RNA sequence: AAUUGGUUUCGCCCGAAGCAUCGGACCAAUGAUCACCCAGCACUUCUGUGUAACACUAGUCACACAAAGACUUUUGGUGGUCUU
């Protein structure tokens, strides 16, 4: 159900985070998030992204959230894929992933919601 | 005449488990010291993406860009050495 780039991406860095106890550089979770295309990725996106608030703290002693800038591009990156009830938990206050709201997640949303008239 | 069993002690042969002493051996971990790889706090961007004025739709600031950069410094890994 899901597509072998963002796979192959997503296997790569659990055994990053889990066998070699090194964390992953930032460069493959945007190209894991570049690569979204269906609705059965975000999910696997979501664990990724759970995995690294874990580890960010856990290992590296990091206690902030995800910041600002890649709440929007996640944000837009689950809208343009298109499943309104993953994109709309990167507004919510408490969250497993450390998304913090904002105001451009919103507008996003409210952009496809133009397109889709609803 | 011959004959059967003990019990104690001493000299030789072999050496179960064990404690002791050495020896290689970086065996398996721990500590130290080098390096190498991510990432973070400071930063600079002719880089893309959002907020707020204005200007008619372009500019100007605020941000996070991790998108790079290059000295430092830290957290975690990796690979070598300690007269091991
Ligand atoms: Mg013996």
């Amino acid at each position: 159900d899901p597509t072998e780039a963002v796979k192959e991406l997503h296997g790569k860095i659990l055994d990053s985070v889990n066998v070699k106890r090194s964390m992953p550089p930032n460069a493959l979770l945007w190209s894991l998030i570049e690569n979204c295309r269906k609705e059965d990725d975000i999910s696997f996106l979501f664990d990724a992204l759970q995995n690294l608030r874990r580890f960010r703290l856990s290992n590296l002693r990091i206690h902030d959230n995800f910041n600002c800038n890649l709440c929007q591009q996640v944000a837009k990156t689950c809208v343009r894929v298109g499943a309104i009830n993953h994109g709309k938990r990167a507004l919510w206050k408490h969250n497993v992933h450390g998304l913090t709201p904002s105001v451009a997640s919103a507008h996003h949303m409210m952009s496809y919601a133009l397109e889709h008239k609803n």
